[PDB]
């Protein structure tokens, strides 16, 4: 249930190391940012604005790949559902669609990502875990 | 082409007669509503909130299927590119993803829609075209 | 009795399957939208703004048939009374007036509509009720 | 054209001496007041809130008959079209519906009223024309 | 005590049928409207802006006779005191001054008007008491 | 003519040496203060709020004699006309009404005041003109 | 004692009948007006803007002798302490400095004023104490 | 002329090294801070809020000696005039009054300060002029 | 010179591949974020808020290593100067200090970083650079 | 721990007698000012704006040595940790870096400062401590 994230900020990591941090407001409005870490892609390593909406067990969100720093002239959107995992964990199973303009005109690709909730961590220092 | 929708409201209809009306602000922020007319689906015939972002020839938007009237407990997201058609027409080619929870657990489906720009119509009367 | 709708959003369907969603504020101000399904009319299947006022058992509201998508160069106004249905349901019994300007010039029609309150619904998924 | 009334206040009088003073904003939103002077009615001689909408040659507006002074537990709505008269006068041709609840139960009447635009006047003093 | 009228709207009628509807705020600020029904005067039957101030048992208020509809090129001001009548009625006993400019030059008349509080009424319908 | 006072602050003295400073806004709204010097009156030598309206050659304003320092349980209202003085000066010829509640109860007096416009002055120092 | 003037307006009069009305906010910010009644001085009889600050038993305030009506091209500032007098009265003992430009060039004078708190008075009428 | 400081920030130093930095707005409102460096005084070396008013050649301002850091339970006010000095300089000649509460009750002292305008300086580094 | 950065957003990379994006306001206020890439450090790959100030040829900014995702219980501050590179480029030569608390209590380390200005880039797609 | 400083304003002095006053917000945002006392430095005795961040046991803050009065073309940043003193006191142990531009170009110096928390004080008067 994404309604229990109402007024929280949570971070989620997919199988390729890409990260999203999402703020879900009381109406289920989703804001935050996405850091792309996917091998073979541009617009890696810096925050891109993310927005969408969540209700019950389902969520949809999109990122346009332009942040004033690197513009990949592309758009991704995700939809997914929450599922609980063995001994207290939580994930979002998603399908994405990516749109862009190749030399050969428009193209669109799709794929799955599973995003795993990452609890906030505390280390001893910047130098030592 | 999507930057030149700056400060405009535009309507687009897909192959199944589903309608989206979108407001695109100067920063490429997308708001408006979607009306689902897709045979075999719930949440038909009434505006649902739509949001996302447009930048180049690309756009990404989401709808959560809850409006206070009918809740299908599902979420759709689209990513698309603009193309002109012979005629001086404009279409958005899109791929979508749909997430929901069956009795079987969560599932996701994908598909294409092409949305065609519909220019504003004027009739003689409510009774006569 | 409409004072009890203060701060609420309620959906109503008429004998033609036309649907409105009205918001009644603390002072009896009515806003919301109307989706027309009347056979042999234009301006069907999309929201049009509505406004009026309600006090006690009576209500009056108006729709101008222009929403930036389809202009039928017409306006409808309704006046009605609330009546409890056997059980705990509620209807609005209305008389409407329709004004338009055709090739024959200005005309006015009248008729009755009975609106029935429809509580919110929840389905399993967008595909399965 | 009620579009030409954008940013204007205009006063209109019907064949029974009843008056409407309306403000049309740049989106066609109608606000103002109605003064009922119809022989044999209540709620006479004093302003009631009026709201509605105008576009092109058509207008619709509503008055609930409660202003904190006299409550006739009724609602009127009007739909009309503009017509030009010889002399450069302008009229709103309307059909109205009036809803009320007698000890009889709910009732609705209908009727026509033509509203004639009244140009602003300047008199010598409060005591002489 | 006009202090007891804090946050209230009240309507008062004088011996010629003229009406004032006033709002007294918590600092004694008076706003509202005046409807002139005096035989043999202009600026009749429609609201003019009224402003002034009330404290304890005294009140003063002004109407300029220009409302964008009829301009009688005149100004009235009133000063008065409250008095209770047998039955729990309340009256404002006023002296007024009226200034205007005839082809004669400037002129000022004076007079008395007693304003009687009119309690809010509820009638069966617009058509019957 | 008072429309030409739009956006101005102007000071005026009467035959008793009472002074008012009025601010007339674009719509003819009058605000400011009144300093009373009338012999044999209380509430002398300190500002009291004033409000009213001016249009064309006429004006009406009011002072309630309570300013949190001295309450004389009274209200004065003025109505008057502007008249140009030989040269380029200007006066307001007013009739006032005064209402108060004494040990004999409610009373109303009337009289005339003529206000003369006084332009701003500059001295050398607080000690030497 | 000056902290307990928090959210109050208070009037004080000096030995020469000069008056200051001061508003003290929760932070000790002082606003209001001063009326000069000092024999031998210009800018007499009308409010001038006063500001400064109060904290303990101490206060400091300033008046610039320009109000849009009479400009004496001078500035006074006061510093003072509160003291109670036998009676349950309250005074502010002050020292002032006055700056101006004579034909001789700039000069500054100093002096004491004691200001006495005047409680709000109520009279029977404007005519009768 | 302090009117030529309208919307500037300027710094001034007196014979004892005390500093004031004042912002004069378009109406002659004075805000900023004072740093006390006077031998034999508390509340030295840190900013205290200053406010007052300037017009033509004269200025008045006050400082209360409480900043949340050191409270000397004292108030100073200044009045002065501007004068030009040999080869382009500018000063403010002031008289101050200081109020405080000694063991022996309230006391007040006065004296002169001349404040000299200090032009903004630029050094090579924090280490070298 | 960093005053040429007024109203700009600029991205900078150091010799370790750490990147900051800084917003310099018209007053030289610096905000933005830092993404850490230093070998053997925690808090890597995600934005941390940064703030400081810039004027002429010098800048100073700080990061606390807590962003709600990974808290390394540390703080870094930089001071630096602007160095123009052969051919229109720009570098910030900085000294940093890192404060943290280990098992043996508080520690501080220091070192040098050189930041290079990186203009925005545009790729063909998210897939091809 | 600096999170106990949320919503507080606190003054701190170092071994050279330099003083800062810092405002820590509920999010650990630091603002305030620094007054420099270091021997052989310019920009002494007057406030310079300071900003940075604090969380848990660490803080980082910066000052640019330009305040409109004295520009030393330099910037200092500090990083430090909180150290509880025997008996309820608190110190910030800091390392600073100073960047400036001399005749031989950019230079950076570094060193240590220990800040001690100084609670607010109250003197009897500005004259006696």
């Amino acid at each position: 249930d994404f309604d229990s994230l109402s007024g929280t900020s949570t971070t989620w990591v997919n199988e390729l190391g890409s990260v999203m941090t999402i703020d879900v407001d009381r109406k289920g409005g989703v804001t935050g940012y996405y850091v792309n870490n996917a091998p073979g892609t541009g617009c890696r390593g810096l925050p891109y604005d993310l927005s969408g909406h969540a209700h019950g067990s389902t969520i949809a969100f999109s990122v346009v790949w332009s942040n004033g720093i690197a513009d990949c002239r592309s758009a991704t959107s995700w939809a997914g559902y929450a599922r609980k995992t063995f001994g207290g964990g939580v994930q979002i199973v998603t399908q994405w669609s990516l749109a862009f303009v190749g030399k050969a005109g428009g193209k669109i690709e799709t794929g799955q990502n599973v995003f795993t909730y990452q609890a906030a961590t505390v280390s001893e220092s910047l130098l030592t875990e």
